[PDB]
């Protein structure tokens, strides 16, 4: 197993917990979208993670790639807005995330 892939597996292992942290940040926010910068700052501050905000951004992007029906990113000028589809349950998402990760077979 090569380094790039070991790194991906490292990141993928964090996602279920990070997804919950993300959802909680949005539950506490009245606004429907937040900039990536803000979201990353709130996520790193919301748990005991070993990640920098830059590394957190990388994980959020992975999440957006794995769960595009839940997590959308929209560039407006130099900001990137993060929006959650709140019409989906973290339970359903969590099962889908697990399935996707497993299906990669590493």
């Amino acid at each position: 197993r090569c380094p790039e892939q070991e790194l991906r597996l490292q990141r993928l292992e964090r996602l279920p917990e990070l997804a919950r942290v993300l959802r909680n940040v949005f539950v506490s926010e009245r606004k429907p979208a937040l900039t990536m910068e803000v979201v990353c700052a709130r996520m790193v501050d919301s748990c005991q993670t070993a990640l920098s905000p830059g590394e957190m951004e990388k994980h959020l992007v992975l999440l957006a790639e794995l769960l595009p029906d839940w997590l959308s990113l929209h560039r407006i000028r130099t900001d990137t807005y993060v929006k959650l589809d709140k019409a989906v349950d973290l339970a359903g998402l969590t099962a889908r995330l697990a399935h996707h990760v497993h299906a990669e077979g590493l």
